């Protein structure tokens, strides 16, 4: 049976040879693929084995089925290099597997001749689906699917792959990398923290290491909107997404840049120097830098000024949550352009869909009001879960209580062995294992995320430095002015991440800087628009004379 071959795939299949790491293995599918055209929206795919199959199927204390389901491409001729991409949301669907390499890429992983594996985390959208359990989060209601969606999913994937790579091609991976973006970033933070060994390069982007405490900040920015909300819902709730019109965020937006745009010495709609804005820029005595006059409302209402009920609430909002002795229990965020902008007529919708949700709508629909976010804090997060209605979740953030209900993602309870911020969070800065067999780590966040705060990967990031002085030598932070949750937003948000994470774990040539470029340069009322992402705390500053739009013109340095 000749390797890398027909023959060798479907033998993947039986009483054949394959040793699985975990006996519970079951290969569903072990297919030949032919290579792939490219196509307007991806790259040429080789021909290539495709083996999808799941691990540990059982039955919940809920009655439901689980199982953790993976796919696995492995190319008739390969690179020697093993890649794993990361999930999103709460996880559930199996993708095609071809190796995401988010910064909007169009080519796959694969199509660069890598064996690529990508895992559901243990649950299934289509089969976890409970409607008295707040739909698609409704595996939070058993406690392995929560060790499964944390850790052991990634864990037995990897495994898995990495033996069926030894077995197709008589010899294992040279080097393993992992990219993931949001709850992709956060398993890449935990993978470096927990299974040091398992990946040599990771990329983890606007990683939720803390997810947990999502609900918590979802609660807070619903709460603070409350009061600058206009109407209610079916239900009596206020419509947070009536707190600001997109014209109103679009003057919040256009305030930030009159006081912060030109702090990095160019006045471009991009806010390089972070730092110096949040120093610089509060809501309640700002100019709106059209009409001369303050951004705050003297009188009523205008197109050209904010009301103080909604400079008041956006301040506490971004502020971040605190209990009754004032301690905060997550973090504040980042005053940036990227929180609107303007595409021709098209509003940026973003940011606002996180804790505002659709101005243009009878009902709330924010993520942290009372869609995905705020179910699986409810469901997945809070031990022991609290399965509700739909309905009833926008009202119990409103209800919600900072010295009371922040406690269930510490605490344990009957099967719920564990805590949610022990399976989920991943807050560990012991990476002396990881560093010390030459791993790397590429983290990037937008400044305009509203899912997680771009300042708490930072703070992190400090925290690590703090706790392995030298740090920069395996892992750099790469913070995006404008760049909202992954993607989008007035910002240099395409990027190839995984040519400089494969430079750095084979050749040691650290990135000095990244290139990137804009998906909407519509922003900036320009066809392209490339610039450097610098290390941090380094950012982006105009060398004197040039195209602005050009990376050449400028260099990574210290703020002023
Ligand atoms: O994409 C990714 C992504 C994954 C999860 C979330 C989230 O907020 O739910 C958490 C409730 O504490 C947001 C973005
Ligand atoms: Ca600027």
């Amino acid at each position: 049976v000749p390797l890398a071959s027909r023959a060798a795939c479907e033998a993947l299949k039986g009483n054949g040879d394959m040793v699985w790491p975990n006996a519970a293995t079951v290969v569903e599918v072990a297919a030949w693929r032919d290579a792939a055209p490219a196509t307007a929206s991806a790259a040429a795919l080789p021909e290539h084995c495709e083996v999808s199959g799941a691990i540990a199927k059982r039955t919940g204390i809920d009655g439901y089925p689980y199982e953790i389901k993976f796919r696995l491409r492995m190319p008739a001729e390969w690179n020697g290099r093993f890649f794993m991409e990361g999930g999103s949301g709460t996880n559930g669907s199996l993708s095609a597997a071809t190796g995401s390499i988010g910064g909007g890429q169009i080519a796959s992983a694969l199509s660069r001749n890598f064996a690529t594996i990508a895992t559901d985390g243990g649950h299934d959208n289509a089969v976890n689906d409970n409607p008295d359990a707040l739909g698609t989060v409704a595996f939070g209601l058993d406690p392995q699917a929560r060790l499964d969606m944390g850790y052991n999913s990634y864990d037995q994937v990897t495994q898995a792959g990495k033996a069926a790579v030894a077995r197709f091609y008589g010899r294992a991976a040279d080097k393993s990398y992992f990219i993931g973006c949001s709850e992709g970033g956060r398993e890449g933070m935990m993978l470096s923290q927990r299974f040091p060994s398992h990946y040599d390069g990771i990329v983890a982007g606007a990683p939720g290491y803390q997810l947990p405490k999502a609900g918590i900040s979802g609660a807070w920015t619903t709460q603070s909107l409350a009061p600058a909300a206009v109407g209610l819902d079916a239900q009596g709730v206020p419509l947070i997404n009536k707190s600001f019109s997109d014209a109103d965020l679009h003057l919040l937006s256009q305030a930030i840049l009159g006081t912060c745009d030109a702090l990095d010495g160019l006045a471009d709609g991009i806010v390089d120097n972070y730092r110096a804005c949040q120093a610089a820029f509060d809501p309640a005595t700002a100019a709106n830098p059209a009409n001369g006059q303050a951004l705050q409302c003297v009188g009523a209402k205008t197109a050209d000024c904010l009301s103080p009920v909604q400079v008041t609430a956006i301040k506490r909002a971004m502020a971040g949550p605190v209990n009754s002795a004032g301690t905060p229990l997550y973090n504040r965020w980042a005053w940036d352009a990227g929180m609107s902008g303007l595409s021709g007529t098209t509003y940026n919708q973003g940011w606002r869909s996180w804790w505002l949700g659709s101005f243009n709508s009878s009902a709330n629909n924010a993520q942290r009001v009372s869609g995905f976010s705020a179910r699986s804090w409810l469901v997945d997060f809070a031990t022991p879960p609290e399965p509700m209605p739909m309905t009833q979740v926008a009202a119990r953030m409103m209800k919600f209580d900072f010295d009371i209900d922040p406690l269930k993602i510490w605490a344990t309870s009957g099967q719920f062995t564990q805590s949610s911020m022990d399976w989920h969070g991943a807050t560990s800065t012991d990476l002396a294992a990881f560093r010390d067999r030459g791993g790397k780590m590429i983290l990037y966040h937008g400044m305009s995320d509203a899912a997680f705060s771009a300042l708490d990967t930072a703070d992190y990031y400090e925290r690590l430095g703090a706790a392995m002085p030298g740090a920069a030598g395996f892992a750099r932070l790469f913070l995006v002015p404008g760049m909202n949750h992954c993607s989008g937003g007035p910002g240099t948000d395409r990027f190839d991440m995984l040519t400089p994470l494969v430079a750095w774990v084979e050749r040691g040539e650290a990135p000095d800087q990244i290139s990137a470029w804009s998906g909407t340069p519509g922003y900036f009322g320009v066809a392209a628009r490339t610039r450097p992402l610098c290390p941090y705390p380094q950012i982006a500053r105009y060398k004197g004379s040039g195209d602005i739009n050009t990376e050449a013109n400028f260099a990574c340095a210290a703020p002023p």
